[PDB]
């Protein structure tokens, strides 16, 4: 039963808990890392968003995180191909570091294309003003069902800059082949919302430690989300 | 013994021949691929070559390739680490494709730093002028010992453009975590030299087929070799 503690089931031993998890240790592009060495480009965008306000399929606690799953109606388009948004879920603290800076919370937007290839967008939160985009999720977890719309098309800023590289899932089975999009700009979250989200995740950090970095090639990129 | 034929020892089954070879199948950053999506960077790389004329330790046919191995006196410095050149060996046809174009031959310059991390430079050849830099290798494979200097310093152009990304070894054990540098402009080789090198590799292609590409992030970059 894998977790984030430092006992028999912790991240240092995930590989021992099941054969499927062996890549958690043996892989050469495990995530997260500290993003510190990266390149710049003047190339045009290759990322477009096809998000719309959507009622979650489910809002629930699973795999140590608070997760909102969605019907397959939202997509990111990358290199001309659609990747359907499966879920949004949270990590506290944020898992990726950017020039050794941490954030107290991040969201992962998890996508998959028709071929089954994974694309994950990560974005951090900084403690600040109330973020009304989070309220349908907070209201939805403590509610039976009939979940309210999540404003997916208002969640990110208009313009984003992100770090783009290949890595892995940050929880078992740690599958590689992941295209990561780690957004530089933080969203806001209030102290109250931050406490509430952390409590829904059992006040138990669900941040995988940074993994060995085998010269990960990272390009800094921009895109418009509208 | 693994090979490039397609009975019980070839590419599709490398993973089954030894548990050390399992990443040949399970890996999600396997090489080679067709390089066709890449982000252009404008600054000249810090990449520093420390190559000099070097007498091979051995010039020999091993694991389906013509290989020249060296004493550990040559390196590439990348991100402040010295990657020591172990060997130069050949593939026919060239294994990486660039915008779907093939070359009849490539060389791999295989390196490892002290911390054990891999760096391989690939450069293709196109039929044209006689390449004097190949001659000590072509002579050496016909010699018992006392191999003449390979002009490692002259082998590459002073200015190069390359594709840079994370991948794998292209032969078993298919180890990932490889920092790849695939040079854009081909070197020349005469038709006679090309036929001769292919004969020394038993007129038997030693090209791994293109592997699944899980959105490999590739940058295009310039460097100087001195
Ligand atoms: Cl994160
Ligand atoms: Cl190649
Ligand atoms: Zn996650
Ligand atoms: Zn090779």
């Amino acid at each position: 039963k894998w977790d984030y503690k430092n006992k028999e089931n912790g991240p240092h031993r995930w590989d021992k808990l099941h054969k499927d998890f062996e890549v958690c240790k043996s892989g050469k592009s495990q995530s997260p890392i500290n993003i510190e060495h990266y390149y710049h480009t003047q190339d045009k965008a290759d990322l477009q968003f096809k998000y719309a306000a959507s009622k979650p399929k489910a809002v629930f606690f699973t795999h140590h995180t608070l997760k909102a799953s969605f019907e397959p109606t939202n997509h990111i388009n990358y290199r001309g191909h659609d990747y359907v948004l499966d879920n949004v879920h949270f990590h506290a603290p944020m898992e990726f570091l950017i020039n050794n800076k941490t954030r107290p919370l991040s969201a992962h937007f998890v996508h998959k294309d028709a071929k089954g290839r994974l694309l994950v967008l990560a974005i951090g939160f900084e403690e600040g003003k109330e973020n009304p985009n989070l309220d349908p999720i907070l209201e939805g977890i403590q509610k039976k069902q009939n979940f309210k719309e999540v404003a997916l098309d208002a969640f990110l800023p208009k313009s984003i800059n992100y770090y783009h590289f290949n890595g892995s899932l940050t929880a078992p089975p740690c599958t590689e082949g992941v295209a990561w999009f780690v957004v530089e700009e933080p969203l806001e979250v209030s102290a109250k919302q931050l406490a509430e989200i952390k409590k829904r995740m059992k006040n138990s950090p669900n941040q995988r430690p940074v993994q060995p970095d085998y010269n990960t090639v990272i390009i800094k990129r921009s895109a418009e989300t509208r």
